[PDB]
């Protein structure tokens, strides 16, 4: 039977907490060192549902992956870049659409075939983001309506292309470079707006040879063991910065979180809006450190479309700011929160509603006129994201939240309720319904 989030208003965040591993860095750690050339040990590793399920479809492809759960800990032996086995069944991306669209790009180039599927979410996600760009490549992929199931009809006879992205996406360029790999010839990608850089540094660690306002990479390469260290995820950390932000007599500190820049969104327009966020205990090994983050009072703002790639998935709690700010927040060119999970843009603003804000909806964003967030009931539409948010929103609201099945918070935040509960905002599982 399922399970919900019930909270209760919170009187100050306090503490320290480290939140679990990067789910962005997790997947292409793992990904890479199954088909490197030795042993992989890798730190941190996110042992939620939708990174298992990465390690799950590559050990049906023969990697070779020991699975520490309790110390977030892999250790894989690699097979080497031509290593892989031919899989029985189709392979199931879970909930996963970075595992579905970055196992396209390495099983492209394979000499086998492959069929990619996964939940139901998972087959109304579009892939004629990578579909187009692989067939230039001379993949062959099968799939009604451009959405999973897809079939690869392996090709080891892959050419490179040079290509430009029409929209910023870390997936269709970390897709591309991964069938680079297997591809003869250059393969070039140019941006229009830079997207998380997970991949290339991945790609340098393991010593595969990169260049650079594009970047490209030849195949037939290798891949060299070496072990990896992930930081704490901050699209994780950015539930706990929001939070303490909008919760009166809040102070926390958030030890060991990635900071790559590519990703510093949240902070960034949190503090556009009035935040209260300190960044120090700077380190390297990608970026980390440590988010110290107290109380402080926003002002709505108008999102600068330059941010809007750089904080795509932090927007479900970003909104819970908005809500709480005083004055107006207009979000724009954000339609690809439409083709998430769920429909991210339906999604918050009809949980808002419910809690009493006054959030207008638009084809690309929202307009969001501050208030006060009442208690009540919202549905997490089986996101992830939607569910933490309006956890959150119950720290402020002034009643009880209760937020409708919650079983997939665990796809990228297994301790959630343990860490909220720990820096004081109520969070508790209860027995659900239907």
């Amino acid at each position: 039977n399922a399970m919900d989030y019930q909270t209760i208003p919170s009187q100050g965040l306090s503490g320290e907490i480290c939140v679990p591993g990067d789910k962005s860095i997790s997947h292409r750690a793992v990904l890479l060192a199954a088909i490197a050339e030795g042993q992989t040990q890798v730190d941190g590793f996110l042992m939620g549902a939708d990174n298992l399920a990465m390690v799950s479809a590559l050990q049906q492809m023969g990697a070779s992956i020991q699975v520490i759960e309790d110390e977030n800990i892999l250790v894989v032996e690699g097979v080497g870049m031509t290593g892989l086995q031919a899989p029985p069944e189709a392979l199931d991306c879970g909930n996963s659409g970075t595992a579905i669209r970055l196992l396209s790009g390495l099983l492209a180039g394979q000499p086998f075939n492959t069929v990619l599927t996964g939940d139901s979410s998972l087959q109304r996600r579009p892939m004629k983001r990578i579909i187009d760009p692989l067939t230039l490549m001379g993949a062959k992929i099968d799939s009604t309506g451009n959405v999973p199931p897809l079939k690869i009809y392996g090709n080891p006879r892959l050419t490179g292309i040079h290509y430009q992205l029409p929209m910023a996406s870390a997936q269709v360029k970390s897709c591309l470079l991964l069938a680079g790999l297997y591809a003869r010839g250059k393969t070039c990608i140019t941006e229009p707006a830079p997207s998380r850089d997970h991949t290339e540094r991945l790609l340098k660690h393991f010593h595969y040879t990169l260049q650079k306002q594009s970047i490209c990479v030849s195949g037939g390469g290798k891949l060299k063991a070496n072990d990896i260290s992930i930081p704490g995820d901050i699209s994780s950390a950015a539930f706990f910065i929001v939070a303490a932000t909008i919760t009166p007599g809040s102070a926390i500190r958030l030890c060991r979180v990635g900071v790559n820049p590519t990703r510093l969104g949240v902070i960034n327009l949190l503090k556009m809006m009035g935040a209260d966020i300190e960044v120090t205990h700077y380190t390297e090994k990608e970026p980390t450190a440590d988010i110290t983050v107290r109380h402080a009072r926003l002002k709505g703002i108008d999102i600068p479309p330059d941010q809007v790639p750089l904080t795509i998935d932090e927007f479900p709690v970003l909104l819970i700011a908005a809500a709480v700010a005083q004055g107006k927040t207009v979000l724009r060119d954000a339609a690809e929160l439409r083709v998430k999970e769920t429909d991210r843009i339906a999604a918050m603003v009809d949980g808002l509603q419910k809690l009493g804000i006054a959030a207008e909806s638009l084809p690309d964003g929202v307009i969001i006129q501050g208030g006060t967030l009442e208690g009540g009931e919202v549905n997490s539409y089986d996101d992830h994201r939607i569910a933490m948010a309006f956890a959150v929103a119950g720290t402020l609201a002034k009643g009880p939240v209760r937020i409708r099945n919650c079983d997939n918070v665990k796809t990228s935040f297994p301790n959630f309720v343990e860490l909220a509960n720990e820096v004081g905002m109520n969070v508790k599982g209860v027995r659900g319904r239907g």
